């Protein structure tokens, strides 16, 4: 859709606050908030696959809108993850420990915008087709 392509982070903010909320401590902190990553996203009938390539990290999800799953983050958390579309925007919500957190990604101009909330802290990564 709107969604697909590779796409390579050209911008973020509060990161590094959002990351503290997840509980990633300060030496892995510092190597994911300077990662600049490429996320590819393909569709494939019902399934939806999004990829993350960076040095410090690689990640993959497969999913099913609306079909809940289990996933490991790229900061190692074991989560329980539900994937919609809400008005042209994919929001997914992961849930583990009683904690949830939401990443909204959506199409906006030329941009894929990433907005990650949890609690009462909010990051918004932009990133640009590569
Ligand atoms: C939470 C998180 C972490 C945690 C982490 C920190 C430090 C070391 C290892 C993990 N790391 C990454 C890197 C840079 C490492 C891939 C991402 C990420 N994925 N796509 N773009 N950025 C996200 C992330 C960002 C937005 C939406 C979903 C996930």
């Amino acid at each position: 859709d709107a969604f697909v392509g590779t796409w390579k982070l050209v911008s973020s903010e509060n990161f590094d606050d959002y990351m503290k909320e997840l509980g990633v401590g300060f030496a892995t902190r510092k190597m994911g908030g300077m990662a600049k990553p490429n996320c590819i996203i393909s569709v494939n009938g019902d399934v939806i696959t999004i990829k993350t390539e960076s040095t410090l990290k690689n990640t993959e999800i497969s999913f099913i809108l609306g079909q809940e799953f289990d996933e490991v983050t790229a900061d190692d958390r074991k989560v329980k993850s539900t994937i919609t579309l809400d008005g042209g925007v994919l929001v997914q919500v992961q849930k583990w420990d009683g904690k949830s957190t939401t990443i909204k990604r959506k199409r906006e101009d030329d941009k894929l915008v990433v907005e990650c909330v949890m609690k009462g802290v909010t990051c918004t990564r932009v990133y640009e087709r590569a």
